[PDB]
Formats: structure tokens, C-alpha cells, sequence
């Protein structure tokens, strides 16, 4: 607690290297709205003209929340640098988070001149789902994190729900949630926030490339003491008899040679070329969609299976709804031109992952005999095996950092697809409103609900710490690895950075994989 | 004690089930207006053209007051199903009320123009009347208590009070009360109010229907050993003769069976159907009532005595003035029609207690002899028998909680007759107001009082604290239960919830008897 | 545990007098067979033709239960003397129960010659239901208590139970008890069961007759202070002519002296005369009958409130429903006739009740006034006044002794009409079955329940001991008593004896109040 003339907290954005660890501090100033004139409603995809896979229903909320869930957020370009060229893998370990310099302001309107004041007296209210209570909304990949830049200022988004939906309506067993029924601490100008989380025990992320792909890791220099069927008929000369002939695994036929694992699973889906004049005249983004149905609604599945985006020289294809596609500062909302997109690329996995717009492989369809031909099919769409391996999807700065791993009977690999870190118990959402200040009530007593409220918002500072674990780089290797970098070539303007009108613009995705390592 | 920047208190809000205890938490928003223009007025029922049983006389105080006095100020709807489908009954143990965050604010208009302003350095006035000192206006079903859905902010209602009146002219006998001539608490921005209080030892309010009614709870299969006169005149073939033949109670003969038990009382109400056709053309709802006579001055006795409302498979008629009626949010204030209102069903004590629209039995009126035939009448009204037993009014979650007995040489069975816990001594009444601030006075002496003020209002949080006594179910039944359920099927609202305009509304009244027991 | 070849008890039937305490211990020998083939059943009133006052709804249960609730249970005729002349009150203070010598037997039948022969290793199964949690069927004067007479073996009656019914079916709201869903001691024939049980405070019921009327209770030597209005009319000798004249209560006047007292509540009665030929010519039992409405059924009210059977010298005539009527050795079940039944008589309480066949008194009607005359009306019915008091009804030797008060939330005097100790908690049922026994099943298996089983019953021993506190006589009375005696006189069998044929009869009811208390 502080007075009116004392400072709640500092700014503090810096970050520290030490040893294995790597620790982030953010801080961002921040505006609160009220949201919906202080209530809660019912929204609906009804009379909205909203074809069946869209149908919704769910609550809007006065309240707003905060999201740190982005690798720019902590990670400046610089020290992502230094994190994807020396590190193997990394994790984040343990969170701290603070709210302070709380301003609350009311905002008053006569003729067209509005005019702000401080509100001493008024308040906001916060508190964390510890107990992860409310419907998780983070992890959906929202707008309205922190700033990747730590001169900007943010709006902090409002907070809504969905329940369960048959159309556009409810159904008995659909939840409505007030947030105003949990405990929240209550903050003048000279109040403060804080609490701290711990990350539980995840996986590094892998930050490298293999050195090496599943169906090379046999000594080139050497034959194997197993045998395969090499030939159905023999050749001599004159013609073509039925015979059963064996050849050892040798280095001349690394294609046949008896190995010990498969690559990982794969759902193929449709490959779309960077240059307009390849694809097919036609709208195809629904209609040629890898989908899955749901409850008779179908969800086109994207980023969908950790996929490589394209085989070797290829680069110009990638998978249609395959891959995480990020906004340039310049994009609109819809229809888009490429230009102001940046497609991220996965090619670094195609040494154990398939290739997401190809073939899984081919099966045997049928028994062959004297009469009948041998037949094979394509297989589009492949579970797990035995003996299966691959890698998840990569991460990238301004990529998600955690999902919240759904509460279920059972789970595989519970990787979330856009990336990042599964998480059981998540960082918990914090979850922020202005207090309703009601105007001058009637002289005479009124049992109707309130309608009239001095209208203000607020503002403060927020900070985000987080440690991270990093796996060191242990490698044998010889030669030079790929480095990320800057070009050194002269230009008009430094890759991350603002420019002359003081936008701050993100030049390019970068990924983490860089390092290698044998597989 | 706390400055202008900082909060006194937090929102809380929580319900919390150990064991045998559920304690509820509410926090509300509340505003108080100033009242009379700081003045107490002598209000009466003169020059209102009022009838005989409409007079009164009494006082209208500049004074507000907080009354938490119903159940789903405390519990929400999700908490009471928890309650009425677990539990055989539950009492309040002890409370909790606390004041925070008190904004005091001055209202200025010139022109048009209504401004808003902060005045740190006014105060509101605040007391618990804690020996019931006061005229105790709780207890009479008034609006104006915290509404059910936390995130509604609620105007605190004006306290009033009447005294003895003859027409609308007071007796010698009448009191006056100044609220100022208590001590109370006087707060600015920063200091806050709270007080504690401990219910007294109360019955538990059954929670539960009984699975037996009492002419049924003889063994179906044995006779008994004592007999009743079954026949006074002999069949014969010829002619019927005078003859006294007895029978003992058998399964055949449950209803001529001898028994322990008389059921509970009586005081007949008129039927009325929820079928306008059905009913009377005329308007009976005051000449067709039951009512009481006192000091020449009729009142409606309403609700009344506990009664069923109506008997098996009548489930269209009601006591006219014998349920509890609870408006919608669309009900007006008079004369609302019949979809707008909720009326209550009393059904599950039939067991017990006589129907409320039939007669208590019939009487012996005579002596009977050869010249004269034996006579009966029906008995309308019964008071208390020795024998009888009785279930008393249900509660429900818009209902009230309590109420004050009143302070009497006598009473009879205590139980409020809307329905709750009779107290001696209840929670007691809470008055605020807002303390005057002259505005400037004249620049010479008069000893006139001040009718020159700066308007003002104030506004802050209240919470309510309660912890609840549970009393479970210890049945040995083998089937399954009746338990209050939502509707498993697709609507376009979900009950209990707010519409896309935000309007918290409560589909239907919801009762405590579920749960059965044997009788 | 004994083997075959011990006995598991002894047998005791006493009655120790020591001080103010009389311990009665009574054993009989029983018989128990198997009951619906082992079977729970459904039982309705349906397809019985029975009237909507007679609809019921239950089940039939395999068990059957101990009932010793009957005061000839305990003391013989001569011990039943020594309390009632000696002896102002008394009550039950605690209970031991057991069983034992249990011999179960199972019977073949070949062509018409049936055999029994021991089974050594079948078992019955025991359990007394000290939690309520079953329907409470002792308290409804069944037969099937312990004989009177102690070399009387007694079948052990079939418990059943009836729950809610809408005419003769049920509703969701019935309860259906499994008794083998309760834990039970199993016995073989060397096993024995018992329990003791401890009775809560209860008044002492009163043995006694007051030897004075509340309308007697003045001085008759001296007058009163007070004055009542003695004439509205003087006598003058021309005319009358309106006046007001008052006296003072004087001896002359006792029936209008002022009092502080009135008689207990009263519902009257049809009177009936035990000479046909003064009676109606008409069946009135049902028509002309005190009837209470429950839930649109009707059920005669009998006994009913306790009231004075007659008034002085009209002992020929009894209420219709108002008196316990016992059953000779020679009545049958229905219209049996007058001579073959014992009707109580309730004389003793005219002192301080109202004769059940006479009104209660008299109330104004109307306002008089010089037009109109005064009018009054006659209470039939008269509910609970402050200032009543009332003796309850007397107890009788083989009447019964407790009744279960029912689970409720109200009460008025909670003791039962048929007359002796109402208690919240009752001495438990206690429930018996033999164990079924398959007889041989099929060689391949059948999922189909066993319909075949050995048919057998069990036989035993069972002895009650229940200790009754006595209140003493402190009388100053100079003369001598009323005392029940038999007869000096010679007659062909004695009272309370067997006959020839070694048939045990009882020669009529014998009530406890013979000594008398001042009012």
C-alpha cells in the first residue's frame, strides 16, 4: 500500500545469462476499457446468416485479461540470437508477474469536449484462476499480448467464453461463469499486484536439426548379414521366369535395406504453390481442406501434424493450411496479398518427418498370385506405429510459447500444434475490470438495476519475468554449423527496429533450429 | 484507517462446502442517494383517500439501510442445488458484514449540466441497531436487498417505520425515533465498517418431503386388535333394523382405522384457478378473502397457515391468498398478468397437512336419537389439537431467510409464516447515511436551520459473510431420489443466466424438498 | 455361541417390585415362517374395488418382526392391580430384548403325509433398526404382539409398509426399502441375539382421577372481590326496563364466577347408545362420522381428542369413533356383536374434559344492540386457548404402550391418541427371517434367480424385560379409596384364567386411575 504520491514499482525490462539459465523481465504499460458498460452477455452465432461449422455460443465479459503467451514478449530479437545459435534446447522453469502504478481516470463529455480526470478513489480489480476454473483462453493464439516492443502501449483485450452450442442455441449442460463470484484483490492508485508461478517438469524444446535422416544412419562402407527378396524373375535371355532371388543389404542399395525405424505420422494435405499461375483456377481453401469432423461440424485441421513443408527444392510449395502464417505490420484482417504475409518454413524436419503434402508411403492392397497382379495404395493419413519417430513443430519468436493441454481421459503426445509447451496447469489467466462507479442515483429509492455509471478507464505498468533452462551444445562437429544473422550488406533500414515514423516492424519470422546434432 | 489512495477492503465473493458447514460470501456494489434532504417527515395515510384498513401513520427518515435478507443473496443457483439435493435440512450459525471502499460524491449542475466530483473529505454514517432499539423493518419482504447476480449494482432503499395509528391519526402512545440519537461510526474514503454476529440455536428447516402420509402408516398387511363400530343398522334380507355391529381395523378398512395422529392445522382459503374460464365472474380477491380482524381493521391473512396447495392431480388450482408469488423481471407492479408472475406449490406437505382450499373434516353437530338423523359440518378453521402434527412453509432461493418474532407474552409455533427461521433476536438491522454538508452559509448570524446543502452521494462494496449449518442425508432407500435438475435439452437461453442485453433473470421459484424421509 | 446339544437361554418370566422401580420380564416362545416364498412384493389397493379413502400403496416384505407394545405383554392382571391402586404415575425407563433357543426346522411333504425334521446348519437372520431409517410400523395397534398369557405360543406377523400413492399407484416421490441392504446377525441353532435400549424422558402418565372439577375450584364459603354483570334488565313490578346491575361472585353463583381456567380442546363426537332401540334408524357410521381431509381422503378421527366419554349418569351412551374397544376371545373380525366387544370408558376425565358428545360451549354471534338481539352459536370444535388444560387419554392393560411421535417440524402435546408415551425415538424394530435355502439346482448353469427353495421355519424363545419408574401416592385424603378389586363372590370361572378347554381370556379392560389427586 502507497499514497497518492509514491510509486507502486519500477520498470524493469532486461534480460540475464547465467550459466544454463537465462532469465527475461518485461515490462509494458498498459489501458483498461470498460467493457460492455459493465455487463455480462449472452452471444450467439444466431442471426448472424452463420453457416453450420460456425455456429457459437458463449458469454461476453465486463472483464479484461492479460497475455504474456508470445516469445517476443520476453525474448528481444538480440536474445533470441543468442538463445537459437548456442543452445540445443531450452524451457521455461518459473514466472513472476506484477501490476502497479495503477491510474484510474474518469472521462467526462460536454458539447464535443472530453475531459479526462484522475479518480482517486476508484479502483480495479484482478485476480488469477489458480484453479484453472474459468474456460482456458489462452493458447488460442489471440491478439493482445504484451508489445514485442517495450516502448509500446497496449489495450488489454476482453475476456468471453464459449459453451457447449447445438446451432445457435444452448443446451442444458452448457456453463455460464461470473467472474465477479471468485475472490479478486481490489486496487487504488497506490496499491499493487504480484504473484508467482512454477512451470511444471516439460521436455526441452528441440532447437536444432539432425545431421543426419532415419533411412541414411547405416554404414555406407559396409554390408549388412541380412537378406531381402531382390527379384521376382529372373533375367537370363531369352525370358522373363518366375524366381525368387536374394541380395544382402549392400551400400549400392540403401533404398532396400532393412532398417529399424519409421518416420513419423503423417495427414497429408494439399500443396499450394508461392506463384499464383501454378495452382488450379478455382477456390479451393474449403473444398480441397484436410478437415476433421466434429459432432457433425467440420474444422479444417491446421497447422495440423508436425510436417516437413516441402521436399528438397521445392520451396515454393507449401502445405495449404500446413503452417504457421504470420502478419506483416502492413496486413489487413482478410484477403490479404501474400506480400504482407510471412509463411514459416518446417523444411529442417524432413529427416524424420514426412513431407506434408506428400504420400505417407504405400501398403499392399491385395494377394497377389500367377493370375492376379500386385496392387498398392497410397496412404494419405497414417497413425502412430511402432517404431515411429519425428519432431514437433518448431517454435519461432513471435510464435505461442504454451497451450493448456485439454483435461481428458487420454492424450498422444500432447504437443500443441501450433507449437510450444503442453502444459497441464498452465500459467493461470489474470483476469483485470474497473470497479463500477455508479452516477448520481434518484432521490427517490429504485429496486431497478443500475444503468448509469461514471464513465472511466484505467491504466498501469505490467511485468513479466520468466526463467528459462537452457540444454547446452555438446557437439563433435567439425565444420562450421549455420548461424541465424543479420545481413551485413548496406540498406534502408536495421532489421528490427522502428522506422522514421516510429513503427516498429518485425522483419521476418526466425525459428530456433540452427545447431545440429547426429540422429 | 486507510489514505485516499489505498483500498479498505476486497471483493469477495466465494461459496465454500466442509463437511457439514457451507459458508457463502456475496460482495455487492451498492449507491445511497440522500434521502428527504437530510430530513425525518411525518408520513400518513391522510388525504389519500384511503379505506379503513389502509390507514397508517409513521416517520420517513433520512436514513438507508442493507438488508441481505433473502436466499439467493448468498446462494447462487448452482450452491442451492447443491443444498436441496444433498442435504435434509441446514440453519444460518453465524455472520459476517463489512463496509469498504466508501466514495463520497458531490453533484453540481449548471445549466444542463451535471458534473461529478470526488469529495475526499465527507463522510457517511453508519450503525447496527444490535438491541433492536429500532422499529425492525426487516422481515417484511421488501426490495431493495443485494441482488442475486453479483455483478448488479443495487441503490440501498430509505428506512421507514410506522407506529400506532387511529385512522391516520397518531395516539399519545405513538414513538418518534431519531436515528442521530444513536452512536455511530463515521466514515471518509478510507475507513471501513464491520461488524460480526451470531445466530441463535434454530430448528433446521426440513429439507425434504416425507415418503409416508400419516393415515397410511399402519403395516398393510396385519389386522388390529382394536375394533370400531362399523354398522348401526343390520342388512338383514327384509328390512334394515336398528343393531351395533363392530369391526376391527383391517388392510380393507384404512380410512375407518384407529390411529395415533391428527393432521396439522387449518384456515380455509378460497380456490382459484390458474384457467381464467374456470373461475367466478366477479372480483372476490377481496370480498371472497380469508382474513383477520384487528383493532376494526381487516388484513388479509397471506400466506398463512402452512397448507398443501392443492390435492393430487388438481395441480391448476391455488390458495388465493395462500402461496408465495414471486414476480418476473418482466412484471409490472399492478395488475401483471399470470405469465409474469411465479407462483409457488406447496404440494410435497400434503403428507401432513391439510389442503389449503378444502375443509380441515367434519364435526358431530347433534345428538342423534330415533326421532332426529345425526348431523355434521364442516370445519373451515381448526386451531391446534393435541395429536396433530405439521410441516411447516417451504423456503426458496428468492425467498426470505428470517424473520423477527415479535416481542410478546406469547406465541405458537414461532415459524414466520412466509416462510424461514423465526428469531428472537435476528441479524440486526444496519442504517447508513449520508452526513450533511452545508453549503455556505450567510454572511450574518440566523438561528434558522439550514436548508442549504451540497448534493451529494456516496458509493462503495458490502459483503456479506454466512456460515451455514448442514444437516445430511441419512437414508436407507433403494431407489432413486427426486433431485432439482436443468433441462438436458437445447434452448436458446440457459436458465439462470443473463440475455445478450445482460438482464440476470431466475426462470422459476426453486423450493428445498427433494430429498424424502420416512414420516 | 453354543453347540447343538446347549441351550442359548433361559427362561424368565418375573415382576420385582424394589422401591419406585418394577422390573417386568416376560418370555414367550415363537414360530416364524418363511413369508412370500422369500419375496419382496409389491401391494396396491388396485383391481380391490376399494373407495379413494382406502387407496393404498406399498410392499410385502420376507420379514417379519417382534411387536411386544402392549401393556399385557408385561404385567399380569395382578401386577397390573399392584400399580394401578398404589401408584400415581409411572413410565419406562429402559428395555432388554433377546432371542434365543433358535431351532430352525425344514418340512417335506410326500403324498399327504408332510414330516419336519431339524436343520442344524440353516440360520435365521436378526436385526433391530436402531436408526429409524425404515418405516415405523409399531404404534398402529396391530396384533401379533407377545400373548398375555405366557405358555401361548404366537406366530410372528409379516412386516410390510405402505409409502405415497396417487390413488392406487405410486409416485417418484414412494420409497422402496430392501431389508436385506441392512446388516443382520445370522444364528444357527446354538447362536443368540439381543440388545438392550434405553427410553427418553417422558412425562409419567397419570394414574389418577382428579377429586375435583376446574369449575369447582373456589372456596364455597366466601365471595369474590370480583364482579360480573348479573342483569341487563331491572324487574321493577311494571315493566323491564333496560338496566345495568352487578354482583360479586358468591357461592350461590358458582357457574358465574370469573375463573382462570378452562377446559381442554374438544371435537365433537356423534353419541351413540349401547340399547339399539334408542338409536337412528340408519347406517350413519361413515355419514354421521368426525372425519379429518387429507390430501382429498378422508379418514375417521378415532379415538381423537381425549374427552369424557359421558356425562354423569348417561353411561349407556359412547362416542361413535371416541373409545378403544377391545375384542373378546369370541368376537369375529366384522359386525361382530356388542356383546362380543369391551368398551372403554373415559369417565374419570370430566374433571378437567369436555364430554366428547356435547359441545364445547357457546360464543356471541353478533353485535346486540336495542334492535337486535343477542345471539349465539355452539363450538363443536375447539382448537388449543390459552388456559386450557386437559388430562390425556388413559392407558388400559391390553392397550398399547408407545407410539412413534412423527418426524415433523410442528407438534402440539405429542402424545398419542390411542394413548400412552409418545416418543421421538421408540424402542426399534426388530426384524426376523429365515434364511432362504436353495433346494438342489440344475446341472447346467442358469442365469435365472432360484424360484426353488427347501421349505422350512424356525421356532425360539424370546424374552423382554423392561424397567418402569413408579410415582408414589403422597395423599392426605381421610377416606378410603376407589380401588379395582375382583369380585368376593362365588361364580363358575375366575377372572383372568383359563377355562376348561385351556383357553386364556381376558374379562375386560382395566384402566390405571382408581386413586385420586386434588385439582
Amino acid at each position: 500500500a502507497d499514497g497518492v504520491g509514491n510509486a507502486s514499482g519500477n520498470w524493469h525490462c532486461d534480460s540475464t545469462w547465467l550459466g544454463d539459465r537465462v532469465i527475461t523481465t518485461s515490462t509494458r504499460t498498459w489501458a483498461l476499457p470498460t467493457y460492455n458498460n459493465h455487463l455480462y452477455k449472452q452471444i450467439s452465432s444466431a442471426s448472424t446468416g452463420a453457416s453450420n461449422d460456425n455456429h457459437y455460443f458463449g458469454y461476453s465479459t465486463p472483464w479484461g485479461y492479460f497475455d504474456f503467451n508470445r516469445f517476443h514478449c520476453h525474448f528481444s530479437p538480440r536474445d533470441w540470437q543468442r538463445l537459437i545459435n548456442n543452445n540445443w534446447g531450452f524451457r521455461p522453469k518459473r514466472l513472476n508477474f506484477k501490476l502497479f502504478n495503477i491510474q484510474v481516470k474518469e472521462v467526462t463529455t460536454n458539447d464535443g469536449v472530453t475531459t479526462i480526470a484522475n479518480n482517486l478513489t476508484s479502483t480495479v480489480q484482478v485476480f488469477s484462476d489458480s484453479e484453472y476454473q474459468l474456460p482456458y483462453v489462452l493458447g488460442s493464439a489471440h491478439q493482445g499480448c504484451l508489445p514485442p516492443f517495450p516502448a509500446d502501449v497496449f489495450m488489454i483485450p476482453q475476456y468471453g467464453y464459449l459453451t457447449l452450442n447445438n446451432g445457435s442455441q444452448a443446451v442444458g449442460r452448457s456453463s455460464f461463469y461470473c467472474l465477479e463470484y471468485f475472490p479478486s484483490q481490489m486496487l487504488r492508485t497506490g496499491n499493487n499486484f504480484t504473484f508467482s508461478y512454477t512451470f511444471e517438469e516439460v521436455p526441452f524444446h528441440s532447437s536444432y536439426a539432425h545431421s543426419q535422416s532415419l533411412d541414411r544412419l547405416m554404414n555406407p562402407l559396409i554390408d549388412q548379414y541380412l537378406y531381402y527378396l531382390n527379384r521376382t524373375q529372373n533375367q537370363s535371355g531369352s525370358a522373363q521366369n518366375k524366381d525368387l532371388l536374394f541380395s544382402r543389404g549392400s551400400p549400392a542399395g540403401m533404398s532396400v535395406q532393412p532398417k529399424n525405424w519409421l518416420p513419423g505420422p503423417c495427414y497429408r494435405q494439399q500443396r499450394v504453390s508461392k506463384t499464383k499461375t501454378d495452382n488450379n483456377n478455382s477456390n479451393f481453401t474449403w473444398t480441397g481442406a484436410s478437415k476433421y469432423n466434429l459432432n457433425g461440424r467440420e474444422s479444417i485441421i491446421n497447422p495440423g501434424t508436425a510436417m516437413a513443408s516441402h521436399k528438397d527444392d521445392e520451396d515454393k510449395f507449401f502445405p495449404m493450411s500446413g503452417v504457421m502464417i504470420f502478419g506483416k505490420e502492413s496486413a489487413g484482417a482478410s484477403n490479404t496479398a501474400l506480400d504482407n504475409v510471412m509463411i514459416t518454413d518446417e523444411e529442417e524436419i524432413k529427416a524424420t518427418n514426412p513431407v506434408a503434402t506428400e504420400r505417407f508411403g504405400t501398403v499392399a492392397v491385395n494377394f497377389q498370385s500367377s493370375s492376379t497382379d500386385p496392387a498398392t495404395g497410397d496412404v494419405h493419413a497414417m497413425g502412430a506405429l511402432p517404431g515411429m519417430v519425428w519432431q514437433d513443430r518448431d517454435v519461432y519468436l513471435q510464435g505461442p510459447i504454451w497451450a493448456k493441454i485439454p483435461h481428458t481421459d487420454g492424450h498422444f503426445h500432447p504437443s500443441p500444434l501450433m507449437g510450444g509447451f503442453g502444459l497441464k496447469n498452465p500459467p493461470p489467466q489474470i483476469l483485470i475490470k474497473n470497479t463500477p462507479v455508479p452516477a448520481n442515483p434518484p432521490a427517490e429509492f429504485s429496486a431497478t438495476k443500475f444503468a448509469s455509471f461514471i464513465t472511466q478507464y484505467s491504466t498501469g505498468q505490467v511485468s513479466v519475468e520468466i526463467e528459462w533452462e537452457l540444454q547446452k551444445e555438446n557437439s563433435k562437429r567439425w565444420n562450421p554449423e549455420v548461424q541465424y544473422t543479420s545481413n551485413y550488406a548496406k540498406s534502408a533500414n536495421v532489421d528490427f527496429t522502428v522506422d522514421n515514423n516510429g513503427l516498429y516492424t518485425e522483419p521476418r519470422p526466425i525459428g530456433t533450429r540452427y545447431l545440429t546434432r547426429p540422429l
